[PDB]
């Protein structure tokens, strides 16, 4: 009934208190049997949409970047985001190694530590990106095959919208229209769930605090910190550089963006903030014909915010499970995540949904008590992380639409 | 060789002829020969039905959620929705009441494999509730999870509507398309049922032929037991609730029926809420309901009218369970029944929805249709579904008019 | 750039590949190829058996809708009857030529070091009842061919009946679902084109292995296949088309003289759709009514079954024969008739001949994962390119043959 972000922070701050004192001389168990299931309900509602959004999303996403259905002003802004995600990934990993979130918290939940099962011959792991039956991939949660098929579909659809046959061209138009809309419904459903999130988020940390000790809160602050420093380090180290390098003034640029960022910071919605963003791009004096096209893109294809979230969440999730992870695997894991997140920029809680999808793609079964309880930690603090996530997404959309505006 | 012939006649001929053939082949006949030869024609029939059980429940619920969905729901609409909810309320109670009043099922104690069916029971409440949320909705759909499919089709249908309330025309057209295509699938699945009802006379023949030949003559009384339980609760609904609702709204019940008289008799003989809808609207005009009212509210009851199904399930549930051996309590009765009705929204008619829902409710309550008992128990009701489905639709239509008349008179604007 | 003529690419990959393979076979390292080269071929085979499900399904829904009565126009009904009575003959030639050359025996593959063993086969009741999908989403989800076929027809036909409805809500909904299912189908074809781009690499790796490992025997066994097709192929044009034209007072000699490049385009483009512009312009040169060829040509592009019928005839026989199992005339057609009867809507489509094979094997229970089945299919898939040129060339010749026969019955020459 009331401001949804307030609700989640209230449930979090209140929940960690309740959990923590109930932890000390309380009954970690009673929480586990009674409180926690409300939390589990929450985590179920999210993992639910993990499949439809990943697939429907990527079909739309592929079609968005798809050549040469891609316009010429478009091709440049795409090139922009690729070379920004580039840096946004490096920062992610760097900050994730810089703060070491996860080690320190050594979860062995069943009273047995989680043991990563590994891993078939390169041949078989590559071959198996190609879904043997795409309905089946989709049906029983194969991530890599769904990704591969949703790109190969999305790109194909666009080629059909370049056909002589209007029977053909309308058909494609229809399919894609319908796949979108599914995607679009899946998002509306996230909004709905975020409504339950304050109860759900409550129940989650309540348990984690009551059961994992007080150590966690420092481990989570470890996460939050690693994101937010990388986050501002992105704006400063890359955006300001790109603006400066294009004769735009970084200081006064921020002065216009100032509330467009603050809106994103508080609405979490790249789409919800889009009205405010476009109005500021007009204040900055970007061509109408430019920002009305390139801003609607960053709202969806902006990959840089998610790239920073995954960088850290990946590393913490894995680190806490026990498995110390190398730089190679870090990006392999991360690049995969970001490369499937295209089309999902905001979307309220995308950062967390992608995490689920990446774990399900790297084989870690969410049903295993450790994986679950590890994930459940980040899912608690997702709210906070998701504010910076969107805020940087928006800042980099303007930065891009401004750089590309100027070249026209 | 054209079966261009009245399809209801066909099924009743298939039924009354079939039970004779079966019954005499039973007495000094060869229950077995029937079982190996005649029955598979019956099983083909039961397959064609349980086929559509998944697409129609899903695609149907998406459309139905979207139809009741707020605030996409118009204000004339919101009152008629409230109507059907408080009528299904009563329709359910009568269902259970009549199902306990006649005791269909006990008396017939089927142990078909030569072993009695044994309900397997049941995970911790936590786990049964959590598992209503599909972990992967494609998967729910793919391998038949009922409760997760229900849950997802509602959460989808509602969401779609909210998208048709968007600024973004990209978004608004997208939603419109998806929902358009989900409908139409629903709509096609219905057209497929009509097709199957065409085979129903042969299939319904082979089904009771076996049941009679093998289950004794006890069945025909047990089935009359069902038919009765429905038809008495059925008319007891019209009298006890509709007439009270009309009387309570200054509408005259006696003269109301006098207009509805053929509109009901059409439904009773067409089994189709949609097929009868033309006749119904013309009678709503005879009763002098506003054009802008009945041309909206009647197309809804044709789909969302839940009261007829509520009575079918009430009795079929109790019989199917009772015959299996398991004596069922009043809590479970409605738990089971409310479930069924609440997923049957959007499926009013549809020729044989009564039977389809039964199959879906069983698959939802864990009873595997592959087990010989559950199968041979369902195969009984599926025979007589035809008869029951005439009263089902007739009451559906009577209560659509009752509703659209009660709501009409609260307007006149 | 791999943008160079795609057919050249594949023949270069084939002729080069067989050399490389074969010499690497003799004193080479059949094994090295197996571990390193072959996986590139396997990636190819995967990419194909990938789309086998969506195309069969989405394709048959479209196909059903295209022949569906009485949505079928009257000029249409005669052309449909034409292709049915030509597929009739095309099947017989298929089998005849497959028996006449004996492709397969001579190559006795036992790959694991154990020969493949056809597992057989449930009671006729169970194999027939199981054509009806218990849950159609599941059929689709886990590869069930026969159920997918059955449901895709029963859906496509139904959708068309809905486009004959009074209710525009209904008639648009159907129009949408069918529109969307199309496009999916249409996308799946675009995806094949994409794969054929990788085909030169993939095809190289496939025969490279087969030659290196299966001996030099194969090339003769494959020439055996190519021949059987191409002789049956031309024997179709001569024995049936020319007889049909002659029988309708059209002159076969001068008919060919117009079709001459329209066939040569098809022979070189492999696409019934790609060649369709050329075809229509030639139908105009032959002086067919504009309103006739602009309708009937677009059909044979998709429903022409006669080319595929000849491919399956021979591929079936070889594939089974090589596995070890000697196959009778009954089974031959049972297997083949099935294949052709699901292939409606898939005329071209670049590599449909091979995709249908995979689908017929998955329908007849032979698991593509078994190393023999796999290595046997992997042989035809190599030479598919060659076969597929004659496939489309005969498809086109017979579309013209039909549209000219049907044209003249309207008195539109
Ligand atoms: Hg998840
Ligand atoms: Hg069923
Ligand atoms: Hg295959
Ligand atoms: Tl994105
Ligand atoms: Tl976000
Ligand atoms: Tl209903
Ligand atoms: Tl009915
Ligand atoms: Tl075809
Ligand atoms: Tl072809």
């Amino acid at each position: 009934e009331y401001p949804v972000l307030q609700k989640i922070l209230i449930g979090l701050i209140l929940g960690a208190i309740v959990g923590l004192i109930l932890g000390h001389y309380g009954y970690a168990h009673a929480v586990h049997t009674y409180v926690k299931p409300f939390g589990d309900l929450f985590v179920r509602l999210l993992c639910m949409l993990v499949m439809p959004i990943v697939f429907a999303s990527l079909v739309v996403g592929a079609a968005s970047i798809s050549p040469a259905r891609l316009g010429r002003v478009g091709v440049k802004i795409v090139v922009y985001y690729l070379l920004t995600s580039a840096f946004a990934v490096t920062l992610g990993i760097i900050m994730a190694r810089l703060f070491n979130p996860g080690a320190g918290i050594h979860l062995a939940v069943g009273g047995q530590q989680f043991q990563p099962h590994q891993a078939p011959p390169l041949v078989h792991i590559l071959l198996d990106i190609v879904p043997t039956n795409p309905f089946g991939a989709l049906a029983n949660g194969q991530v890599l095959p769904t990704i591969f098929f949703a790109i190969i579909l999305g790109i194909a659809i666009t080629y059909l919208m370049n056909s002589e046959n209007e029977k053909v061209r309308k058909s494609a138009e229809t399919l894609l229209d319908a796949i979108n809309g599914l995607a679009e419904a899946m998002y509306k459903i996230v909004n709905g769930v975020m409504q339950y999130a304050p109860i759900g988020v409550f129940a989650l940390i309540a348990y984690v605090m009551a059961e994992q000790g007080v150590h966690v809160v420092g481990e989570l602050a470890k996460v939050t910190a690693a994101v937010y420093v990388g986050l501002t380090l992105q704006i400063l180290l890359v955006y300001f550089v790109l603006l400066k390098i294009y004769g735009i003034d970084p200081i006064s640029f921020i002065k216009h963006a100032k509330d467009a960022m603050l809106t994103a910071f508080v609405t979490r919605s790249s789409s919800g903030t889009l009205p405010v963003t476009m109005r500021v791009a007009k204040e900055m004096g970007i061509s109408e014909g430019i920002y009305s096209f390139t801003l609607p893109l960053g709202a969806t294809i902006n990959m840089d915010g998610t790239a920073l979230y995954q960088g850290v969440a990946t590393f913490f999730i894995a680190n806490a499970l026990g498995s110390h992870l190398t730089v190679g695997q870090q990006l392999t894991i991360v690049l995969t995540a970001v490369l499937a997140s295209i089309g999902t920029a905001g979307v309220p809680g995308a950062g967390a949904i992608m995490l689920c999808m990446v774990l399900h793609s790297v084989g870690l079964p969410l049903t295993d008590p450790n994986v679950a309880a590890a994930y459940a930690m980040i899912l608690g603090i997702d709210a906070i992380l998701d504010m910076g996530r969107t805020m940087v997404n928006v800042t980099g959309d303007l930065t891009g639409t401004a750089i590309v505006a100027k070249t026209e």
